[PDB]
């Protein structure tokens, strides 16, 4: 009876196995745009993905991950609110059963159809596993998805999903360029938070872009054909794999823009 997104193992149950679920810096949150403070000391975000080396795509039973070779100084996030250099290890999405829900962060209570998370670890800690044990271990770049025009740079991901329908399937996915998933603007909100899935570790500097990307209805429909269950188990569609907004408690959200 492990954690998931259902009635009996979903977000409201996670605190039993992972008591940090009720902690002081949990994610996601609602971003109250009028209460976020513009911080003119915040630097432009530096996203340097020119040499990113995607290796593989994995259905892990909760989402799918596009994984990267993080053994060298390639695909890194710097600047913005960050001190030092953070290296890209994986990305994944959270999405809904319907276009009206699916994002984890919300903006003035608005839910987007999905949310992309580009996960990076602080190079001062040597690798991902050590970084997650530190309060400044990770930087997650979050990007909202709305349904409209297709995102051409997403299509390579969409097309491989048929080969990883089920928990534990992976496929070679070399040469995927995550620059094709980025909106025009790198204007952002930032706050200190957590992983949004168990173990819910409070190790993340969140950087949430203001500008959503548009994906087509057909693209997101293909996300919804994935399965939470393993092969030869009863079919439970992989939909609504998002954690709701958590209490802000004693945190300030900062805006890079006026
Ligand atoms: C399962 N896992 C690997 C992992 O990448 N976790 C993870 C990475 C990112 C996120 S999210 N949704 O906040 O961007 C959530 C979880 C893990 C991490 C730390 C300790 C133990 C397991
Ligand atoms: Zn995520």
């Amino acid at each position: 009876h492990h954690w998931g997104y259902g009635k009996h193992n979903g977000p409201e149950h996670w605190h039993k196995d992972f008591p940090i679920a009720k902690g002081e810096r949990q994610s996601p949150v609602d971003i109250d745009t009028h209460t976020a403070k513009y911080d003119p000391s915040l630097k432009p975000l530096s996203v340097s993905y020119d040499q990113a080396t995607s290796l593989r795509i994995l259905n892990n039973g909760h989402a799918f991950n596009v994984e990267f070779d993080d053994s060298q100084d390639k695909a890194v996030l710097k600047g913005g609110p960050l001190d030092g250099t953070y290296r890209l290890i994986q990305f994944h999405f959270h999405w809904g059963s319907l276009d009206g829900q699916g994002s984890e962060h919300t903006v003035d209570k608005k839910k987007y159809a999905a949310e992309l998370h580009l996960v990076h670890w602080n190079t001062k800690y040597g690798d991902f596993g050590k970084a997650v044990q530190q309060p400044d271990g990770l930087a997650v770049l979050g990007i909202f998805l709305k349904v409209g025009s297709a995102k051409p740079g997403l299509q390579k991901v969409v097309d491989v999903l048929d080969s990883i329908k089920t928990k534990g399937k992976s496929a070679d996915f070399t040469n995927f360029d995550p620059r094709g998933l980025l909106p025009e603007s790198l204007d952002y909100w930032t706050y200190p938070g957590s992983l949004t899935t168990p173990p819910l570790l409070e190790c993340v500097t969140w950087i949430v872009l203001k500008e959503p990307i548009s994906v087509s209805s057909e693209q997101v429909l293909k996300f919804r054909k994935l399965n939470f269950n393993g092969e030869g188990e009863p079919e439970e569609l992989m939909v609504d794999n998002w954690r709701p907004a958590q209490p802000l408690k004693n945190r300030q959200i900062k805006a890079s823009f006026k």
